[PDB]
């Protein structure tokens, strides 16, 4: 077991999970230069001499390290209002990735400076077939960049658009979602916003989760709360809605609610709590006992109905509170086509036909930004606008 | 393109982006941000709380002062002290120079240790004391050097009457050592007995390079300030105060001259009871230089001394080290210039333990309160000149 203090420090430098690993240490030096280098501050001798020594070296480094210009944008596949996701090709390696941008200016402006750490940890270290991998995370003074495996199948929102979905497809996406969720729960995170938008497909037609921006680390009892605004409460559980009003905390069972909702939308074509307005949808969720109706549209399966209803109940009696297993054993999941262990080796309901490695078919065209980039007021003293982003850099090796 | 090369940039002990400089960066940053006034900036407060745990940990993992037992305090330079220290685990004994960050700020003069670090680390010479590790905390820089139980020429000079035979030896060694330094591109200035140390076998090493400077093309330097030890300072360097001039490596040779005088005469040539007096006699050396009336001293001894204590442009060594080596004062049957360090030193120190302090004067401790920095209301970047100082030998 024993290691010397020198050995231990060496491990800190080399460990991708360490915040003092070499790449993170360059980040600091970089940021510090960014934030110090200004005529006003250069009047300080310590600062002026320091920037003279290191700057020539800092230019070598900024030249050497990965950068936005190592990639060319093929297209824009999504917009998050903190930035865009865009299809890219690496110039030297020819390889094709999806790339998320985050505006540093926007983040300082609105706060929301701390929120991307969990997404980073998850996509970097999950090492799951159920989770989109981040290959590189790097940055400059303007932006964060997350370079991710591209998922040409598109999301489940697109799928529900182009296909009516039989219980046989539903069961399958549902099961994969169960697994990705469980994977994420086992790393100690609660996803907390689980939607068809966050479910994408690889060239095989298999599902991965993306967009972990809402994810929070659970503690001991496996609970959390965050202050975070949520676009639509369509898939959001009642106890999460209550929590936003200060009331209290909650556990991973909130994610199983979303899945209950996801199923209903796949079979029935509609969100169960759908209303013309946010307020209406909101009331309906809080009303869920009396507000949840199975369709005009059909009789659909006794078993499907029962799973959906088991997920869409109140949290204390809700399916999945006793763990993933009682979910897996639900009779809704019985079939001849796949078993839980073999699921990803099955052939998928929809296997994308793709013209090229650049095929955008399953995504909507994203027109343009072409907006003029906002800049900060020149510091009269040190404001450290780069500090929140220090240690973000990651290279998978 | 394959690329990285940052592997080498990170691994090069001479690289400024190497791992230890990178860690010095983060360490300096935290020290300099941690303050009530500065934590009112949220950017800062948030960064400090994020990296605090990991920073406390690094500080402990990396080499620190607590890793050493202080045995005796063997010197004080008013920029700090020099201690004989023993590593608490390895049990190895080392010399450690403490440089105060507070003082190198107050007096400015924050840049001088770089060349000293550079030399002691990478010289790889039997003529130059070797730097093993360098580290720092908020208060100090720490240089850890090979220990030199032989002591310095001043101690030797007080305990003995140096015969010409010995002076030939020590001068010759100083000469070879200086040459090596010159060949690395530096002018020492500051050549005085106090910086000449004897190893366990009694051979000579140069230390305290804090005053060194790097030559250019013609091998000169441009300096308008005069550098230390009034007794040993050359006319050029004295005169260079007040904007004057720019000069080469023969100011060191001048000090070798003073050194030789001191050993054989037992006094300094420019001694007076004020430095003011000494500066003056130095300017007037052409007159003020005299040997004692009694004297029994070889003519060629006095000649060599006189060849050094002349003006720079006629100064022995101005042509090359060779004209010094060929001087008749060095003529003898015992040793040759290339083998000289393999010969048997005139004094081989007798030592009790590896810890033996007998050849160093008695010094004690500060006993004073640490005079420390005022809390900033804004980023002063006070640690920034020290980033990249840390060194580990392997
Ligand atoms: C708040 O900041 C944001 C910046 C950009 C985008 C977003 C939104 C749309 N959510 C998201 O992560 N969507 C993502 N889609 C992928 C993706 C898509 C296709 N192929 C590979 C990856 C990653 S994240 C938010
Ligand atoms: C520049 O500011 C100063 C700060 C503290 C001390 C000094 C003096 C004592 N000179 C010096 O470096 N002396 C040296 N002694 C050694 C040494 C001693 C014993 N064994 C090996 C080396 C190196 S430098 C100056």
């Amino acid at each position: 077991s024993f290691e010397t203090r020198f050995e231990k420090m060496d491990n800190l430098l080399r460990d991708p999970k360490s915040e003092v690993n070499s790449d993170c240490l360059l980040d600091g030096l970089d940021a510090l230069v960014y934030d110090l280098d200004f005529p006003a501050l250069r009047k300080n001798k310590n600062i002026d001499n320091f920037l003279s020594r290191y700057k020539d070296t800092i230019n070598k480094i900024r030249d050497l390290r990965m950068k936005a210009e190592d990639y060319e944008v093929v297209k824009v596949i999504g917009r998050g209002a903190f930035g865009e996701v865009q299809l890219v090709r690496h110039k030297s390696t020819r390889k094709v990735y999806a790339m998320k941008l985050l505006s540093k200016f926007e983040m300082i402006k609105r706060s929301d400076s701390a929120f991307f750490w969990e997404e980073r940890d998850i996509m970097a270290f999950a090492n799951s077939p159920w989770v989109v991998q981040l290959f590189y995370a790097f940055q400059d003074d303007r932006y964060l960049y997350m370079v991710m495996e591209y998922m040409p199948g598109g999301d489940l929102v697109n799928l529900m658009s182009n296909y009516d979905v039989p219980e046989k497809w539903a069961r399958f996406y549902t099961a994969e979602v169960v697994l990705a969720l469980d994977a994420i729960h086992s790393m100690g995170f609660i996803h907390r916003d689980v939607k068809p938008d966050n479910m994408l497909l690889d060239k095989s037609g298999h599902l991965k989760l993306a967009d972990f921006g809402t994810c929070m680390k659970m503690n001991k009892e496996g609970m959390v709360r965050c202050d975070t605004a949520v676009g639509t409460p369509d898939y959001i559980s009642p106890e999460v809605l209550k929590s936003q009003g200060g009331d209290g905390y909650y556990g991973r069972e909130c994610d199983w609610w979303s899945v209950g909702v996801f199923l209903y939308e796949m079979l029935v074509g509609d969100t169960p709590f759908y209303a013309d307005s946010l307020v209406g949808t909101y009331s309906k969720i809080m009303n869920h006992k009396n507000s949840l109706t199975f369709p005009d549209d059909n009789d659909i399966s006794k078993e499907a109905k029962n799973l959906i209803c088991a997920f869409l109940t109140d949290r204390e009696v809700r399916l999945g509170r006793n763990g993933v297993e009682e979910i897996k054993r639900h009779l809704f999941f019985k079939n001849d086509q796949w078993a839980w262990e073999t699921l990803r080796d099955t052939v998928a309901p929809v296997v994308p036909d793709l013209s090229s490695d650049i095929d955008t078919s399953n995504f909507d065209d994203l027109e343009e930004d072409k907006g003029e980039e906002e800049t900060f007021p020149i510091p009269k003293a040190f404001v450290g606008n780069q500090l929140p982003f220090v240690g973000f850099t990651y290279y998978s090796n």
